[PDB]
């Protein structure tokens, strides 16, 4: 029977009279504020259904979240949007500890930016418990906050051994988190990594889930990773605890994208065959592929050593970093044993064959693996050379032309699932970013408040155009929007800021400033002022912040006159400053030195400033700050080249004496620039292996870069060289 | 005539069309957003008037304001609530730096919590210019933020010798400021403290005024300060420049309050004369009678010396501190001169006169004084001792039984104004706080998000009492009223959080815990919870937070588990552990240490611990932190007795390296506690001359207190004595 229930109360009833059979049917509307808990027994062919009544028109919203309890349960078309759950997850397949879901379904639900405002308090999406569940054909996407994803919990053996099914799924956008527990998928935890869990997990979509280096981690026994794909994903399929787990039929396209893996293989009994890989750019325990080195003999919450992995038949197009052995140290002494890497394809266009060994890999038996003639090998047993034309198929991979060559690499019968055949078709997959001037073009004039007035009015995306002219700005311009505000003639437009911030970004802004010039001089005489901030509030989503052609000066009526400044706990995509000048500021250019309680949050991904001109600068540079030990995150890094810094970071209240500080920085590089007069570099270098390239640079009057090394000598490479010093 | 306007345009034009004689009058309800601009031109005795409809039903909300400009108004029957200016001011006598308003008259007005929801962006009340205006009859409580309530300015010589009069105002409750900057009154500024006044404050009652040291800053010259209340006002009425003031008829009701002061007497020709001070326990600065030392040559951000003071028929009653020469150091170098001191009346009940010369006072000529027989005199010159009875007589006020001993003291004829003769009839006068278990009694029984529930629907006051059971807490129990969880048999109420926070303070939240135990083992597995915490977003109310007969066990799932997690710019009015036990937890217990910028700002008044037990706690006891060279503050106050640390702050993320370590805190008072096999105490001393006391206490395994004096030498006072060290 059909259950139409329009109120919670009805809801009520109708579970309360709910048979073998039924659907309870969500009448379509808005359903704010919802905690459903569907407790119900269906039986084995004859379930009880709760539905949305027509997929894509039932909303659930505010403090909204899933229960399911008892057997035999479906749940379908139903979307979460506008709101966050009140508890620990959206959907959970249990009641609470003491009554869990089984042999139940949640099939046609989208997640859609159901992000817990505060960026750092955690929950999940989806908690899987009991046994035989499926979660298919679902939609998830913009989750925003500390945790991750998807988990599958084993807390009890009522959950273990559970041959929960995930299939079909369109695991969509995740930003940078900037920080640990960015999952996507979790198997399992470490404490109970030893039992066996024999879930599957197929035909997945994972569309950029860039949370951080682990998209899945699995943490549990036997279970079969197969047929997914991972679309241009900052991170890799590490397989961190729990053994004889299957990786197979997987298709990875990189596309160069930055820091993409990647499949990381620790401890024993691991099959990894018929995967297809293609432009991987990240390496160390991000790379394409990666064989750890474990500790023993420990300890569930440590890696252990890898022992009888089969990796074969696996093709890897262009893949920059191949490790094995990665991670070998003193804790991590227990090189690969009893494993083989049989007929596997690797073809590279830049001369090596990207493999790089850290220990003895005499535990590794290599056999029948080809490679292409230019790519120079790196181990003579099990490797041979050969003239491969790869050409594309029907479905999307490589191959060598060569039908002798393709007994090596991939099964020509892969079929990668398409981004259209996971999730639902009514729900649109749409892409997360506002591109800057995806809008229309607004002409602006000069006068008293009307750069306020163009932004309240401008449409997301728009480029505002500024006429010639002054522009006095006695308000914060505050950006909840994807807006560029550019010149109609470089240099002609002058902003006046009057007040102690001039641009406050705010959820959702993002600014672009092309050809502004900015006259601080009549900004309120106080020490302490921002000239563009984010909002001090604690935001929810990343924002980017490009300058260009810009002119900024006279930021030096009192002292602490800061350029940029971040609050705390937000975090930039990037931040990028390019022909762009500067003069006569007394506080720092880039405050991203704000989390100092050292959980290895950081507040920017990409630095960059290119081709800029830093003249009377009594603050730093850019204080970056990246506290801790976590190894979970790929940033911050700090690109800085033909550059001309004049009298910069001499200042008496610049604590860190510096010129530029970077504490925890990951990816550094400073090339041909002009450090006259100023305050040194300073690194302070924290774990995860940082690499550090200062190179071709003028110091005049400026003392050498000061490298600190709080983690020695534990595989930073610096190369600080080329420079001449005066 | 009347003209009636129920819009801001209808507004408008009444204002154009008035004459001298109406009656501008807006009609009740709710004006959001109105930034009123009130300049006419009235007669001497046809005056222009603004005013409400009906006093008590005319609201100014959000983003209002009033300027006057002009002369011969009257503004009357407003009230400003739910909002905050949005300029400098919410009252302002003038339009702008050029227009002001005299012969102008605001009455019979409240403000009421109109405070800036950012603590530190700081703004005034109300601000009066021009000559011979009017304040009277008004109502101001509850200012939160940085910023004088009430100012006279002195910009222009048109806003000197403006003979401004302040009368019959109910000055409310101002909470705690934990910072410099929360002034009620302030007449004048430095560099115009060399300009005549003539201002009159007089009739005013101040109903614990706890803003800063100052409850009045006088900075100007022949003001007259008469005939006002101050009740339980944690605050001074300081000199501090200008001379020729006069003083008078004052009356202070400390009743024993911690940090009652005070007359404190800077500068020449002041006159205090007449006041009754009685039960006042400030000290240092904030005593009840102060006479500076001051700085002799000479600038004018400067305390100048004391010269013609005359103190004469003041009643000081239980006045635990009078204070001759006061700040005696090598820059406040000169003595009082040419002063005196005629007959007084000191009457104490704690064996001393309270009295303490730091300098030469032979500039004071003492003569006709009189004491009590059991106080033991601190001078003799001028002081003579009598069997003195003191009966209240009717205007509340205690005297000499004695007619011969009635030429000493205050006159009989003192009238203190009452607090029911301030202020409007037509506005209550409630309670600041709302007290613990002044609600009602509400069972509770466990467990399915039972006690979340319980607080949603709980009324202000209230006391939850938990059953026995197991409280399994999924959702984050935040507090916006004032509540006790009370276990209904010690023990016997276990809660287990499951997420990163289990206890959210949030503004007008404040917490007892009352026999409760917490076991954490099923929180998240990361890094950073914290099982108590404040909001993360800005707090606009202080809080207060009580923790009885409770236990805490197993905060160590994974690393910086912390107890209690203050959050920035927040301010406990006090934290009090009472017999209490902790076990396990891998971050700090109370971190109090936020504000790092130095500038006086702290996040704890009184933190308290007492008869409880920590054990296996690898961060701090508490980091409590006040930087910066700030004296206008009273804490941090912290005291420990009677505990038992055990294995306490020696964990490896604990960069204080410390079990307890306290800077800035100014008085400190650890007593009988055993510290076993812990990190040590350290303090770290500021300015202020802090108190501090460590005695009888067992430093068995753990290093004996380190003290840092960042001041040597000043009057820091540090007595450690009386402890066991193995
Ligand atoms: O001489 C010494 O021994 C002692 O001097 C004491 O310092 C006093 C000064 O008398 C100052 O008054 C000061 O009060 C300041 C406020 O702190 C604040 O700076 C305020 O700012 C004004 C600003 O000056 C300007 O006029 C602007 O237009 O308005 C601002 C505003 O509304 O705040 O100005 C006050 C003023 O000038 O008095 O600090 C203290 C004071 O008593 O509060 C004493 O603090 C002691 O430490 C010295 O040893
Ligand atoms: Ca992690
Ligand atoms: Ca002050």
């Amino acid at each position: 029977a059909d259950l139409l229930v329009k109120t919670p109360e009805a809801y009520d009833q109708a579970l309360k009279k709910a048979k073998p059979g039924d659907d309870i049917i969500l009448a379509n509307g808005t359903w704010r504020d919802f905690e459903v808990l569907f407790e119900a027994k269906g039986n084995e062919n004859k379930p009880i259904t709760l539905r949305g009544q027509t997929p894509g028109k039932v909303f659930l919203t505010g403090q909204s979240n899933l229960r399911l309890a008892g057997e035999h349960l479906i749940v379908s078309g139903l979307v979460f949007k506008d709101g966050y759950t009140p508890t620990g997850e959206v959907i959970a397949f249990r009641r609470n500890k003491d009554v869990l879901a089984s042999h139940s379904r949640v099939t046609q639900v989208v997640i859609d930016n159901f992000s817990n405002p505060e960026k750092f308090e955690q929950d999940s999406w989806v908690m899987v418990y009991g046994r035989h569940n499926r979660f298919d054909h679902n939609h998830l996407v913009g989750k925003r906050n500390k945790g991750v994803t998807m988990a599958v919990r084993l807390t009890t053996e009522s959950s273990q051994q559970n041959h929960h099914r995930i299939d079909h799924n369109y695991f969509g956008p995740r930003p940078i988190l900037g920080s640990n527990g960015g999952e996507t998928l979790r198997i399992g935890t470490s404490h109970h990594s030893l039992t066996d869990s024999f879930t599957l997990v197929e035909n997945n979509y994972f569309d950029r889930c860039n949370g951080e280096v682990e998209i899945i981690s699995n943490k549990s026994g036997k279970n079969s990773i197969r047929n997914n794909v991972f679309f241009e994903s900052r991170g890799t399929l590490t397989l961190a605890h729990g053994n004889g787990n299957i990786v197979e039929n997987n298709v990875f396209f990189g596309n160069g994208v930055d820091h993409t893996g990647g499949i990381r293989v620790i401890n024993r009994d691991q099959i990894i065959r018929n995967n297809y890989l293609e432009g991987l750019t990240g390496y160390r325990f991000g790379s394409g592929l990666t064989v750890m080195n474990g500790v023993p003999n420990s300890k569930i919450n440590r890696y252990h050593q890898v022992d009888n992995a089969l990796i074969e038949n696996n093709t890897l197009v262009n893949v920059e970093h191949i490790q094995f052995a990665a991670g070998s140290d003193k804790e991590r002494s227990a090189a690969p044993i009893n494993s083989n890497m049989n007929n596997n394809l690797i073809v590279n266009d830049q001369g090596t064959d990207g493999i790089t060994a850290f220990d003895d890999i005499s535990g590794i038996k290599f056999k029948d693996n080809l490679l292409n003639q230019d790519a120079k090998p790196s181990i003579n047993k099990g490797f041979e050379q050969a003239d491969i034309t790869m050409q594309r198929h029907d479905n999307g991979l490589l191959y060598p032309e060569a039908k002798t060559q393709q007994k090596y690499g991939v099964s020509t019968q892969l079929e990668p699932i398409g981004k259209d055949e996971v999730g639902v078709s009514w729900y649109p997959k749409v892409e997360p970013d506002v591109a800057f001037g995806s809008g229309k073009h607004i002409a602006v004039s000069p006068g008293d408040n009307t750069l306020f007035d163009a932004i309240a009015s401008a449409e997301t995306g728009d480029v505002l155009v500024l006429q010639a002219g002054e522009y006095w700005v006695s308000k914060i311009l505050s950006l909840d929007k994807t807006l560029t505000i550019r010149a109609q003639e470089k240099g002609s437009a002058v902003i006046f800021p009057q007040r102690s911030t001039l641009i406050e970004i705010n959820n959702k802004g993002n600014l672009t400033l092309d050809g502004v010039y900015v006259d601080a001089t009549n900004a309120p005489d106080a020490a302490g002022n921002t000239l563009i901030r984010t909002t001090r509030l604690p935001m929810q989503r990343n924002y980017r912040l490009a300058i260009k052609n810009s002119t900024f000066e006279n930021l030096d009526i009192n002292h602490s006159y800061h350029f940029f400044d971040a609050g705390n706990r937000s975090f930039a995509d990037y931040i990028e400053v390019q022909d762009s000048q500067f003069k006569h500021i007394t506080g720092d250019l880039f405050r991203l030195n704000k989390e100092t309680d050292d959980l290895g949050i950081y507040n920017v991904e990409y630095l960059t400033i290119e081709n800029s001109n830093v003249s009377d600068l009594q603050g730093a540079i850019a204080k970056v700050y990246r506290g801790g030990t976590d190894e979970s995150t790929f940033g911050p890094h700090v690109v800085m080249n033909n550059n001309i810094f004049n009298e910069v970071g001499k200042g008496k209240r610049n604590k860190s004496a510096a010129s530029l500080i970077l504490h925890g920085t990951q990816v550094n590089k400073m090339t041909t620039n002009e450090f006259n007069n100023s305050a040194p570099i300073i690194f302070e270098l924290t774990v995860g292996e940082p690499k550090t390239w200062v190179t071709g640079n003028v110091f005049e009057g400026t003392p050498e870069p000061v490298v600190r090394d709080l983690f020695p000598l534990s595989g930073a490479t610096t190369t600080i060289s080329g420079n001449t010093v005066l």
